[PDB]
């Protein structure tokens, strides 16, 4: 192996003047708008076609291969739609009814516009949460039992409507790339501070206790206040079904995870555990015996539409924002999942528009919000769905309870649907790990992961979003804040330069400082950059500049008077042991000092580095040329580039040639656009690599 | 000029195997306490000398040089500082010698514990705007006209000291740094609007109308809706004062730039203007004859301490850190331009504790909080200035006039002062040309500047720079959220790799990508980054192992048929035609398909490029290797670290070598945290350069 170069040295320029470029085009905006006006029919055929997946996968449908699996998963996905809707209308805190409505219409407006395959569409725990409230600050800021229902019903499909309204919204202005705001660490200290509100919220169900309408900040504190305030008034009854439910559920859940392979299908606990709950309770009449919450009757059929009220949309804006932004979240990441898994292409935009459609429907119809529930979508794809025939299936399961069979789930106990709501926490709850495995990995990361989790506490879980991708925006500032910036040093004679503390045997050439900023410079980093490289020279080129112009007017002054007397040979010390009387300029002079030394006047060139005349004294440096290696500088900002160019400057007056390597052409074209380039400071400083610049500025030196 | 090298192949490892390193000393966290736990006398003696700068600077004190130019700038400092003061205090809603206290007891504080030298310290117009509003905000949400003013002044005083507590906090804490993430784009955008905000704050004193205390947000236009609502009502005589003096003004202020070298000092139009003003006034009895608004009767004296108010603490707190960071900003850019200008060092954590113990004295005096007045600091230094003795006399003259001189300022008219105001908005009112400037520069720093004018005009001063600031972090997102990735190609033959797409005559190794990323890769950024990587090598690496295993798992079932024979020369077809058929699998074992490739069982290796047994086919690939430069990747993240390595491994998995070049040690020691490196993707991926891992390539191949 030989690395073998033999090459002319090259300065950027001289690159571009020896090896002619490509054509290039702008590509101007106003292209990109002559594009959009096509109308090209084949164009008009995609685009319909991209609005309405369904046109385009319907057709393709393999009937012998995929209709038994989707009507077998759509029947299991159906009852824990129906049962999952039940619970999430609990959490919003109305009538169970229009849990079951807001498992039914997204569901079949998704069929439609969807181009996931494998997600159930319909409400989960967090979304259910947010949008109870969501209710509770609406009705509270409502200018003046079943009446409170009412209210908290017409609030509910408001939020509903206008969460769906930004949904569409965002779809069609196709800024489905939001969800790449949120990290990884935000999303997992997010749903685990979600996990927790969850469990609370559970606990008023699993006691039985009366607990009011509470909302943000620090709303899981007032929870757990009511709570625990009042828990002697706790149904033992209640608490005890609640309890075995739980224990049950998750003994036998465990077990179809450890034995995938010795069970030859999972055994459905949480269906069980339901009937055996209903029929039990209707059995023994614990309604009246032992005064137990019921699902209670549900009155069959759905509700006719609603009209949205303006006024709750008003009050709740911020509330759906982040509702409509957290449904998206969660739906577009179990989808992709699914499509990654399945190798078929998702497409945000189009979810964007089919989740939203799918929340006005229901709003409209006075279902609550939800988009997808990981456990729910598992279970359609564990069963074998293949398509959104599966989601559709499941969706007629729905209608059946709601039409005719809503009876049966009468008897059924509040705290058996909060248990199996608190059974599925158990992943969530296992994230509590992740800290220790950030810690080790990524301090900044682990920081994300503990900010988010408290801000989803203290504050609400939306304000406390909003809070958290702002402070995981600002981490990405606190990566590149302080910059380990170093001085680099030639390894073994060859074109290798490394960090100058890092080797042994290394090798600055004479006069030559090779800088590097390992980052991005912006406006959080050119200061510290100018700090770093002024300790890196050994001093700062503008005192340097400031004392030779001082210096250089001692030197006219005492050449005016004659003790100095100017040369071809350097100078005349007429006047040996001369005066010592210093300038002393004021505030409105004192800038001269700042202007480029021009010493045309005399003659001779002022070697300023030996000594002066008449004790004349000015700091010397060494320093005669500067690499700074640009390579991992990948972008520049106003702020950074005045700072630069300023920085440039001061080195370039005081003689110290400049050379910025390791960029690529993009970088100086950006450059050329910040009028940085001019007289004494040329686009001639920018050279390939540190070795183009090294070898430069050793046959200058020659 | 000749580069030539001739030079080993180094992958990182082996360069680090062929070079000593030196001694990696770790920096301990504990160790760091340590340092921090010194306590020597020597330390101790910094420290306190860092608390009292004055027990610095003042022994040091060049009388003969500096006292007379003290003393000038004092008073002419001093004489500013009074008007701006009563000015200021109209600016609050309270009565004007409120503006009296707060000149002068920050700067009284500031005298013993200040670094800077040249700032003048007390009110200016955006924190009295500021101040103002936080009041009014205050006083409503209280629970149940001197009264009112009495109400006002305590809400100010309180916000005053709550502020100053928050101001020195943060330099007790070591955070005076936070100036950093204020850049000059929203710092421009910021002064423009609340700019905007002081002129229309003015109008109320242009024209002598009653306007009720409007809150945030949008409270600019709430106040001109009242301005122009009662615009019939105008004191004419009010506003043609206004005019005059804001006319005279204005012009003689130019004269004064204009004629900078035919001028011996600096007229001074204000002080003549308010000389003049007054004695008119009352000469001609304006305020009766007029009905003119005056200055009126300030009762001499100070105030005696008050005690803050808890309940205005709980009321205003975000308000409070609003004004505490403005304060501190201002008042650090004003001191660093005169501390680079006369190059002396300037503590911004001792600024940050200044500032705070002179707005806490200040709040407890009844004054309103204040760091600096560009306006007024200018005249400091412009007036010969030299330390902060200019501001104690300038103090002092303030105390003249709180106790002795200030019924002179009685028939004071406050449109006059007013429109003093008026006259040094020019400066920040001519900012809306950056708009144009950044716009060609920079459009990111367009859109920071338009986003952060929108803010503090729409929303107010406090809360639109919280807006400015998160919509600014989120801007260096957008900088880095679409990078333009690039394919590298060689140019010259020798060790330079550039865009493919830029030159003629590039040359590609047959079967190598080299795949360029110029951006940290975290969060934001890897789905892009894998998506681009996917189009430029031209397949996706999972779908064609997926693709493979299929084929093999045919092949096997055909095996097991006997169907199929193995030879180390190949496959037998004993059958041919063979029966075609997928083995359709389903939901719960596909994921087989993604699993490293193991065919040994069979003797001989399957060349997936060649040509399969009985037409099983398989997408070919031309690839072998893929080399990743690195080398503007400035960091990664958690997410990054698991999206890079889900692609390598699907890489590897292909059998396609991957290679890492440009990146320093650092980056390969963060990737070792991350638990990165495992079997199957090795330390041994990282080379130095593009050069070396084509080399490397080129004698694997050969
Ligand atoms: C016939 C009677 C109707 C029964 C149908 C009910 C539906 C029964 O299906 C349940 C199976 O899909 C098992 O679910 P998983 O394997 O996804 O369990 C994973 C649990 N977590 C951890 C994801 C929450
Ligand atoms: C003795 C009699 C009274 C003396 C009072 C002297 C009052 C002080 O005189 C002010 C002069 O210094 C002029 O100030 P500048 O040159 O800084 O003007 C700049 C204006 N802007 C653009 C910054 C607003
Ligand atoms: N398989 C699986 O994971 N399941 C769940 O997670 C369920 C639930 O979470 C809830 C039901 C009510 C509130 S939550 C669930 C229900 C049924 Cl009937 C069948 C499977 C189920
Ligand atoms: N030189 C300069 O810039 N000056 C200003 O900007 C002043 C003011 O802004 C105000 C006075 C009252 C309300 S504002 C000012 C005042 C005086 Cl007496 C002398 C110079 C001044
Ligand atoms: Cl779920
Ligand atoms: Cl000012």
């Amino acid at each position: 192996n030989q690395y073998i170069v033999a090459r002319p040295v090259y300065s950027t320029n001289a690159f571009e003047e020896n090896h002619k470029k490509t054509g290039r085009h702008h590509k101007t905006f106003l292209d990109h708008l002559k594009v959009c006006c096509s109308c090209s029919p084949q164009k008009a055929k995609r685009i319909v076609l991209s609005l309405f997946p369904i046109a385009s996968w319907l057709p393709a449908y393999r009937l012998k291969e995929w209709l038994l699996s989707d009507i077998v998963s759509g029947i299991s996905t159906g009852i824990v739609a129906v049962l999952q809707g039940l619970a999430f209308a609990l959490l919003v805190d109305i009538p169970p009814v229009y849990g079951l409505y807001a498992s039914f219409f997204p569901a079949i407006i998704y069929l439609f516009f969807g181009t996931s395959r494998h997600i159930s569409v319909g409400p989960f725990p967090i979304l259910s949460m947010m949008v109870g409230l969501a209710v509770s600050g609406a009705v509270s800021k409502a200018v003046p039992l079943l009446d409170d229902e009412r209210v908290r019903v017409a609030a509910a499909a408001s939020v509903t409507v206008l969460s769906g309204i930004i949904q569409l919204a965002f779809g069609i202005l196709r800024i489905g790339f939001v969800v790449i705001y949120l990290s990884e660490s935000l999303i997992s200290g997010f749903t685990t501070a979600a996990a927790v509100h969850v469990l609370v919220s559970q606990l008023k169900f699993i006691f039985q206790l009366t607990v009011p309408s509470h909302t943000d900040p620090v709303s899981i504190f007032k929870v757990l206040y009511s709570v625990f305030s009042q828990i002697e008034k706790t149904n033992i009854a209640d608490l005890v079904t609640a309890l075995i439910v739980l224990l049950v559920v998750s003994i036998v859940k465990e077990i179809n995870q450890r034995f995938k392979d010795k069970l030859p299908v999972p055994i459905p606990i949480e269906f069980i555990m339901t009937v055996i709950a209903a029929g039990v309770s209707y059995g023994c009449d614990f309604k009246n015996r032992f005064k137990v919450a019921v699902v209670g009757d549900m009155n069959p059929g759905f509700q006719p539409p609603i009209t949205p009220d303006v006024e709750t949309f008003q009050n709740t804006v911020g509330d759906c924002f982040g509702i409509a932004m957290v449904a998206f979240a969660v739906a577009f990441s179990v989808a992709s999942v699914y499509s990654l898994k399945y190798d078929y292409p998702l497409d945000g935009n189009q979810e964007l528009i089919a989740l939203g459609l799918g929340n006005i429907v229901c709003g409209v119809f006075r279902g609550f919000a939800g988009s997808t529930a990981l456990s729910r979508s598992a279970v359609q794809e564990s069963t074998g769905g293949k398509t959104q025939i599966a989601g559709l299936i499941g969706a007629i399961i729905v209608l059946i309870v709601v039409l005719a069979i809503g009876f049966l789930l009468a008897p059924l106990q509040k705290s058996v649907l909060a248990a199996l709501a608190l059974g599925n926490l158990k992943g969530m709850l296992m994230q509590f790990a992740e800290i220790g495995r950030l810690w080790r990995k990524d301090k900044y990361d682990c920081l994300i992961w503990i900010m988010t989790f408290i801000f989803t506490i203290v504050l609400g879980l939306g304000l406390g979003l909003a809070a958290s991708v702002a402070f995981q925006l600002l981490t990405i500032v606190f990566r590149t804040q302080f910059p380990k910036c170093s001085t680099l040093a030639n390894i073994g004679r060859t074109n290798i330069y490394k960090n100058k503390k890092d080797y042994y045997d290394m090798y600055e050439p004479e006069g030559v400082k090779i800088f590097r900023c390992p980052s991005p410079i912006y406006f959080a980093n050119i200061g510290f950059f100018r700090r770093k490289l002024i300790d890196a020279v050994g001093f700062s080129p503008l005192r340097i500049l400031r004392k030779r112009n001082k210096a250089l007017r001692k030197i006219r002054k005492l050449q005016k008077q004659g003790l100095l007397q100017v040369t071809p040979k350097g100078f005349i010390c007429t006047v040996d042991t001369i005066k010592d009387s210093d300038e002393e300029l004021d505030n409105n002079q004192i800038e001269v000092l700042d202007q480029p030394i021009n010493t045309t006047d005399l003659p001779f060139h002022i070697d300023w580095n030996d000594d002066l005349p008449l004790n004349i004294e000015v700091p010397k440096i060494s320093l005669h040329s500067l690499i700074l290696d640009f390579s991992a500088v990948s972008f520049l900002d106003v702020s950074s580039v005045r700072g630069l160019k300023s920085i440039l400057q001061e080195f370039i007056r005081i003689k110290v040639d400049v050379y910025i390597v390791g960029t690529d052409d993009d970088f100086i074209e950006k450059l050329n656009r910040y009028e940085f380039f001019d007289g004494e400071v040329k686009s001639s400083i920018f050279f390939l690599t540190i070795h183009d610049a090294v070898l430069h500025i050793l046959m200058k030196k020659d």
